[PDB]
DNA sequence: CGGCCTACG
DNA sequence: CGTA
DNA sequence: GCCG
């Protein structure tokens, strides 16, 4: 039996469905290309709960019961199953429209409603963007100087080398300060299109006014091509590399103590493990949970969490490492 | 039928 | 809107 | 798209 939240189960890295799941994956992506997010949120679910199976699945029957399979799901699964290719998922694939579309949204600072106004406009093409620079934002305009870099894996010696250089400045800034990487690589991944750092202090009220002495300093080293009181920096450093350098996507955010088994929780993804575990929480506990803290509504009251540990027991939630979250 | 995670920049 |  |  499979329960219905990706919260409830363990979702490994390496699973056994990975054709089924990339081909679901493709219609929610398409999905939320249309704007509708529902149906994308459907083919993710989906998609997880295969994740989440002990085994291969090779035949339809082994789909009986699973929540999020309805009708369109499994004829998906069964045209795989029968012929190894989804005649929806191929065209959705080959079209212009989804080509053009996933080309835009993977760049830093642009998202679908974004890209569909300019798919509209008739461009199609990173140099069509690069051909009208007053179109774009300075967020956008850093995406795109710096798209081939961030197209490029991020690996673990790039993390460790970048954890090195963010404690030095954040030591710098704040003595006793600390650093905790989260996002993919704290769950097991190998790659990632970034790295994700959490920044706190152990004395509640000393983080305040960390980040911008953090950025400064990283600045002053040359190790800051984009950035931007604040709490959350979406940045691309300028990681030195032997006899040069390669931008890189950097996310750093700054908690305070009482917040950061919340934050940790929170930024340590998946993003889909954590918005169905505000769901759980919202609509199976009474519950209000963000990356600040677990609210109760009627008593006006916030939960004092110490761990990652403590907030899956107030929901009721057998815990689960950061390696289960890979919904 | 309506809901679908979340808050900051 | 973007982070996504 | 699926579900309460
Ligand atoms: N703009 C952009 N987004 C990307 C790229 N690659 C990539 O995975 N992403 C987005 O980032 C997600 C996975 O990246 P990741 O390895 O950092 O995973 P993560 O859990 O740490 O994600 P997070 O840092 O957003 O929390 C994907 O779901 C996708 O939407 C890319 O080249 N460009
Ligand atoms: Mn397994
Ligand atoms: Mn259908
Ligand atoms: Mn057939
Ligand atoms: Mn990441
Ligand atoms: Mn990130
Ligand atoms: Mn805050
Ligand atoms: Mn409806
Ligand atoms: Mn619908
Ligand atoms: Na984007």
């Amino acid at each position: 039996w499979m329960p219905a939240y990706a919260c409830q189960r363990p979702t490994p890295l390496t699973h056994h469905n990975t054709g089924l799941s990339e081909a679901l994956e493709i219609l929610a992506e398409a999905a939320g290309f249309e704007g509708s997010e529902g149906r994308l949120l459907t083919f993710c679910r989906a998609a997880s709960v295969l994740k989440a199976l002990p085994s291969p699945v090779t035949t339809l029957s082994q789909l009986q019961g699973l929540p999020h399979f309805g009708e369109h799901s499994s004829r998906v699964v069964q045209e795989l199953l029968e012929h190894g290719v989804c005649e929806e998922v191929e065209r959705v694939r080959r079209s212009e429209r989804y080509q053009t579309m996933k080309l835009f949204t993977q760049i830093f600072g642009v998202g679908v409603k974004t890209a569909d106004r300019w798919y509209r406009e008739g461009l199609r093409t990173l140099d069509d963007l690069r051909e009208q620079p007053q179109k774009l934002t300075q967020q956008q305009k850093a995406g795109l100087q710096h798209h081939q870099d961030l197209s490029t894996p991020v690996l673990r010696s790039d993390v460790d080398a970048l954890q090195q250089v963010v404690e030095e400045a954040v030591g710098q800034a704040l003595p006793g300060a600390t650093v905790t990487l989260t996002g993919g690589f704290r769950r097991g991944k190998l790659q990632g299109h970034d790295v994700d750092f959490l920044i706190t202090h152990p004395k509640e009220g000393q983080e305040a006014g960390l980040l911008p002495r953090v950025m400064c300093r990283l600045q002053d080293q040359g190790l800051i091509l984009y950035h931007q009181a604040f709490e959350r920096s979406f940045c691309i450093f300028r990681l030195p590399q032997p006899g040069s350098w390669k931008a890189v996507r950097v996310d750093l955010v700054v908690a305070p103590v009482s917040q950061f088994p919340f934050a940790l929780l929170g930024w340590t993804g998946s993003k889909l493990f954590q918005r169905e575990l505000r769901r759980f929480s919202r609509k199976e506990k009474g519950l209000w949970l963000n990356s600040h803290g677990l609210f109760d509504p009627e008593q006006k009251t916030f939960f004092q969490a110490a761990s990652e540990e403590d907030i899956f027991r107030h929901l009721g939630l057998e815990y689960l490492p950061p390696e289960q979250r890979n919904a």
